[PDB]
């Protein structure tokens, strides 16, 4: 259809990621696709790994949309939060793309295996402090 859609591989590695050994999934739009920017294995705790593997990878002035990995599972498998990434600073044509085009990429993963979801425009907003305060 007419819409961003997720590459093949992308969606493959979703499918990796939920196996194991993938703490953070960063997905960003590139030539009108849905691709892996970014990915990171887990070092310890859900909690000790996040501000370090969260923060550093939002942009001033381009959104993206981070999958990071909880430690708890539910009955169809680890949990994790959704984070879109949206800061004022980014063009106007991009912030459209990525709120238009974020339904898609929770679709193509699967909310049954997203316990929450947060929105940032400030990286604080989207820090372990941010969440906690979710
Ligand atoms: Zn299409
Ligand atoms: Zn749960
Ligand atoms: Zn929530």
């Amino acid at each position: 259809s007419m819409g961003i859609h997720a590459t093949e591989e992308l969606k493959e590695f979703f499918a990796k990621a939920r196996a194991g050994s993938v703490r953070l999934i960063k997905v960003v739009i590139e030539d009108e696709q849905l691709v892996l920017g970014a990915s990171q294995e887990p070092v310890g705790r859900w909690d000790q790994d996040y501000d370090r593997a969260v923060l550093p990878l939002l942009d001033a002035q381009q959104p993206c949309y981070l999958l990071y990995r909880l430690d708890s599972q539910n009955a169809q498998g680890f949990e994790w939060l959704f984070l879109a990434w949206s800061p004022d600073n980014s063009p106007v044509r991009l912030k459209m793309l990525y709120a238009a085009t974020r339904a898609t990429v929770k679709k193509e993963f699967g909310g049954g295996h997203i316990k929450d979801e947060l929105f940032g425009t400030v990286k604080d907003d989207l820090s372990f402090a941010g969440y906690q305060k979710h």
